[PDB]
């Protein structure tokens, strides 16, 4: 139902946790563990990324997410989200490419894309919490429009 990735490095200790709540009540449980371990111990870089399946999903999870590395005292945050379109034509793929790219970039966005047969991978960087939502409501109605499938992972890496 819902993936997450978590990363620790320090120099001498490194973590990979990787989930798959199914809840999401599950999620605030996990979210919550790794927390109370970095009041303890004390890392000097975290990331997180949680995958979803709707704009509406993607609202939650980097507010979810806002909430941690706010809580965490971590100031030096670093936002981040990778839309993934798939669909058998792959000309609306493009399509959708292209006008997922334009908006990106009608902002002071910078995107990556790499499309490896009928899976397109878009990731986009610089931009604030206000405009990655903004960008999620058209990565969702674009896949609505040509009837591909879409996710949207929400990463936000962080120091300090």
């Amino acid at each position: 139902d819902i993936q997450v990735q978590v990363n620790i490095d320090d120099n001498g200790k490194n973590f990979d946790y990787t989930y798959t709540v199914t809840t999401e009540s599950e999620l605030q449980k996990v979210l919550n563990e790794l927390m109370d371990y970095i009041k303890k111990q004390g890392a000097k870089r975290v990331r997180i990324s949680i995958t979803a399946r709707s704009s509406k999903e993607a609202y939650k999870f980097l507010a979810i997410l806002a909430k941690v590395f706010a809580e965490l005292g971590y100031n030096d945050i670093n936002r981040k989200m990778t839309v993934r379109f798939r669909g058998d034509d792959l000309e609306a793929l493009e399509k959708a490419l292209k006008e997922m790219i334009r908006q990106a970039r009608k902002f002071a966005g910078t995107v990556t894309y790499t499309l490896d047969g009928n899976d397109l991978e878009i990731t986009i960087t610089g931009v604030p919490r206000q405009v990655l939502e903004e960008l999620a409501k058209e990565a969702e109605r674009l896949a609505k429009e040509f009837n591909i499938t879409i996710t949207i992972t929400v990463t936000v890496e962080g120091q300090l």
